[PDB]
């Protein structure tokens, strides 16, 4: 019907208390969503290829080239933080749980409402907004996972984490296959590297639509449409980090000397000549046994090729990393490869009353200590003699290939059979929740992007259109874009998200960190006077565990 | 759908008759409710700070700062003995009732018409009114009380006491907590008083939204909502008002001469001098038995310190009491701290045709003599001798601290263990009929604003708001207000309130107070010609009871 | 009136005079409804006799009250009658290794704010004629008895019916757990040592 | 002690509902709070006064 | 007890080690303990 | 020990243990004894002492 309604808006977090601890969270949000009728109702077939930045010598790192289809569609994506809690909710869930599952995904979209912008012929301009009861939104659920995965987080793109404002769907484009050539070079090189775009290749040519692949029901104003409940199969996640690196494993050294006063210098001391002590050390060929060549179980964390790229038939693209930096917890100023940097707009955490095209951006510094400090790495001769002399020692201070710049830390990788790492932090609001498995035969171990990984299916895409409202002028052999009737919609979209989550227990004497308002955060939380809002980060792995 | 209605009005109160003289009396209201879209969809911390009244030392009582929250939501408020009784109802209630219980209260909201004004361009002036038969109204019903209660009575912001009238919902605002210090002064306080507002502490920060904590329904015109009956668990309410003073309690003394001619000054005696006497009094040391110092079973009544104004976080405010004034009964200018006064507008009893922004005041001097007359009190020495010397008793004449016009009364406390006193007497139309009792660990009393004060909790708040209408430009990147066609909805709001009555029967001999129209009051209760109608007060607690 | 731009240079505005505004007040010979006369349901939290000791049978005793105090949240040196203080030794929370007999102490600040900010307090005549004068006005800048340290708050009670306050919050580690109830034929609503 | 409240009816003792102290050991200090009764032969007073 | 609900948009105060309690909770080199008082009534809830 | 119960409630069981030391009194009798620091409030204004 016309005036009847055909949801309820809600966006209340429940939980539900179970025995053993284990809290049922009900997420629920609700979203108004504004829609504009596309730019062309045709599939582009589009190049991007900034030769002219890429063209200065030393700005291979600016690339942009890519081939890519852009689709009529939009895409309703909730896979963001953001979209389902609010700070208190995360406070709930952080200070209190220890992991969490991700159970459930439903979604529906309601109280479709079309109208038609006439605009007068009046000299002054002027428009009006009627309604169109017999106009139609075409609405397309990939439940088949048909079309490429395009997690619109990485982009900043999801919808509004304030329920109040409206929010927009993204348009929906994908990739298409494209061979790239960028020969890196320098300030200082001769001439111009190669730097060419080759096309494409045909036996990697995939072009995907909408119309030939998913079902798209037309909903008038009085129509619905729901996803069904979803169900997730992916591993748990970990509200707690790990401090332990390969210093701190096993059964410290006995002290044979304990200090005798307070105070700072008041040391204790192992008593032992560190040569005459017992031990076990994968060293066969010295007799030192200290907390630096004592026998571990395994390797905590690993050290990776930073600021390394690497290039394939596309082109350019920096190594992945799955740990950040050490000491960068102490100072910001540290913060490098493996710290996540996340840009944004106003619909995602920058405070709504800023004007500028320039995002609020953060880096996240993760509290797990799984990390590397390549500065105080060093490599030594198999002789061992002590101390190592100039010739007899690699440090991080020696240049490889001449470079004063560029030392063996930025080319090293100690990824062996016994790294032992953890999975990636949630970010919080701006993170993705679920990631896609890669389709590769063998996969990868994790994701750096999302928590959780989706082994079998995660739930499909929903794509959202306004359907083509003709005039009366419409002629198909005509090669002029299609006349339309000017055409938008507003549509109330309404989402489930299911967790199962563990609530932590006290293991220590001592008290750990929580997540809490303070005098200098106090108004991170509230409007401003003007209405203004935001949501700033906030760390997920508050309380620490026991590596081993 | 679109045309067929979805409600009946009733205005019409309904009394049935049970066994044991109890009457069910069935209050129903029904409203046209006119509502605009809010001024904008984002919640706004503000403070108001009125430093320049303030500044004036002696003017600290004009204090108005503090900090709220204003939202997007309306509240629809029927918490008013006008919203559901008209004079004559009311005159049947309190001539023929005794005491009066709260059952029931259900609402429902229905006939939601919602339309748009499409202002022309025109270069003369003008503007039509559509019906958008795709818009919506949001209404939240917060059943779990979870949002902050704002009765609107104290601020004369509930629904109009005409049936025939349409009313408007009152825009929702909740304080936010703030830290303000207000050293009072006097004219000729040297230098400026420390008045400075501190801002906000953040272990009392609360920023509710509707949307996080309310489901919300979305109602087209072809929709309607109905809450359901909630039922009161309140205690009693007396309509009889008790006048024994301590005076007045127990056996009066036996009169061995009594006048034997009539006349004003024929007084009769006690005939036993007043040292001679027999009975009981709290005074071991004096042989005096008087009306004045015999023993009374306990205290009516409690003296309080009036005008008092008490600093705390949130800087001052009055020190409310229990009881009115004495002696205002016989001249209303000395109607003083504790009589009630209510001031109020055309949609709530004021003459509807009076220009003006004055609106219409009203002190409510309540039969009850439970109230103290400063000016007749007086502390003695504990030696007692009679008649009191001048430097053995304090009297109300005699200045405390300096002052000329402060004297012990104005910080003379009396209420102990003794004490007894009756509840606030309800004030027709303007007085308040239910309140939420306080979430303290220990609970006052009694409430000085409503006869009923709900236990457990009572009917959640009921919001309205006007679903945002979006044009085609809506961009939520951008820092500027959102852009809106302009939308206004009309609905009809109608509830039902239920209360249990007892009818009164008749004592003594002599007739007892009613409320009666007469050639003083006549033109109070029916419209002018040019239809101007107002509601007067009437007092609710005619009918005389023995306190003991 | 609302505000137009951030910052806390720009505040909001009622809009109405105080002389013509709309509500319910308890002052029967005063137009003004303000934020501090205004018609609130009940009073939270009471002003008792701070520092005032009485005598019985068994000697002088402080009178006990049952709230804390305002503004010790943002100056703890302000800290005062009301709020308890803990003196404890090295079994019950000292440091295990400190010489000497003091004691450690601390003054429990709660977070509640039941309390009272007798500065703040002052008691007027009933005309209420505003802005007030010398004569009409009682503060706590004013003596009792010409006592310059004294003042009026310093002997002022004001619990009574309408009164609503919150029991004593548990203190960490050294507050008492439960506690017995007075075998009195009435009984006290609240006890200041164990929640 | 020994305050008198006036009200429609005229004034009266406040009721105070404890006693005197250190009364227990001079008869001569007790004082508001502890009842006086006065009372004639039918109730306790010497028949033959 | 019964278990908490996060009832506004803000977080509440919470306890929480910090570098300046940091050692409080610890004992020293020596074997000093100590417990240092600790508040209760962190959240709020609405009076009224 | 927290173990978890239906809508929220929690059951909290906390167990304390020590090693208690008591030494023998000092005298097996029950005294009556006065403390009387009339020294320190002979000094005119320390009856709050």
């Amino acid at each position: 019907g016309v005036g009847i309604s055909t949801g309820t808006f809600n966006n209340q977090t429940e939980f539900k208390f179970l025995e053993n601890g284990w809290v049922y969270i009900t997420a629920n949000s609700s979203r108004l969503v504004h829609l504009n009728m596309p730019e062309s109702e045709n599939y582009r077939r589009v190049v991007v290829n900034n030769l002219d930045k890429t063209a200065v010598n030393g700005n291979m790192a600016l690339d942009d080239t890519h081939a890519e289809i852009v689709t009529p569609w939009s895409l309703v994506d909730a896979n963001a933080w953001g979209v389902w809690f609010n700070p208190g909710d995360w406070q709930l869930i952080v200070n209190t749980m220890s992991e969490l599952h991700l159970v459930s995904f439903e979604q529906e979209i309601f109280n479709v409402v079309l109208k038609t912008v006439s605009e007068s012929a009046t000299q002054p301009p002027t428009k009006v907004y009627n309604n169109d009861l017999t106009a139609s939104l075409m609405v397309a659920l990939d439940s088949n996972n048909t079309m490429p995965f395009t997690p619109a987080a990485m982009r900043s793109e999801t919808l509004g984490f304030y329920p109040w404002k409206p929010t927009i769907p993204t348009p929906w484009r994908y990739y298409f296959q494209w061979d790239r050539t960028l020969i890196p070079s320098h300030t200082g090189t001769s001439g111009t590297p190669t730097n060419i775009y080759h096309g494409t290749d045909p036996d990697d040519v995939q072009f995907y639509t909408i119309e030939n692949s998913v079902p798209v029901h037309l909903l008038r104003t009085g129509d619905e449409f729901a996803t069904g409940t979803f169900f997730f199969d992916c591993k748990p996640c970990r509200l707690t980090h790990t401090w332990q690196t390969n210093r701190a494993l096993g059964l410290p050294p006995f002290l044979n000397s304990l200090p005798q006063s307070e105070g700072g210098t008041n040391f204790g001391y192992i008593g032992v000549q560190q040569d005459k002590r017992r031990g076990v050390t994968q060293m066969g060929n010295t007799n030192y046994i200290t907390e630096a060549t004592i026998m571990r179980p395994a390797e905590v964390g690993y050290s990776a090729p930073y600021y390394s790229f690497e290039a394939s038939t596309q082109g350019p693209f920096k190594t992945p990393i799955a740990a950040g930096r050490g000491g960068a917890q102490t100072d910001e100023n540290q913060a490098a490869d493996g710290d996540p940097r996340y840009a944004f707009g106003r619909q995602h955490g920058q405070k709504t009353t800023t004007t500028g095209e320039t995002p609020e951006r953060f880096t996240y510094i993760a509290h797990q200590d799984t990390g590397r400090y390549p500065e105080g790495d060093w490599i030594q001769n198999i002789n061992f003699n002590l101390p190592v002399t100039d010739d007899n020692v690699l440090l991080p201070t020696d240049p490889i290939g001449g470079k004063t710049g560029i030392n063996y830390t930025n080319i090293f990788n100690t990824y062996g059979p016994l790294t032992a790492l953890n999975n990636v932090p949630p970010v919080y609001p701006n993170g993705q929740i679920w990631d896609k498995e890669f389709d590769t035969d063998l996969k990868p171990r994790l994701h750096v992007n999302a928590p959780f990984v989706c082994q079998n299916n995660c739930p499909g895409q929903l794509f959202v259109k306004v359907a083509p409202n003709l005039t009366n002028q419409y002629d198909p052999d005509a090669s002029a874009n299609m006349s339309r009737i000017v055409t938008y919609s507003d549509f109330w979209w309404k989402g489930k998200l299911v967790f199962k989550a563990k609530l932590r227990a006290s293991h220590t004497w001592n008290p750990i960190q929580q997540m809490s308002i303070n005098v200098d955060n106090q108004f991170n939380y509230v409007p401003s006077n003007i209405g203004g809002m935001k949501i700033v980060y906030e760390k997920s792995q508050l309380a620490p565990r026991k590596l081993y």
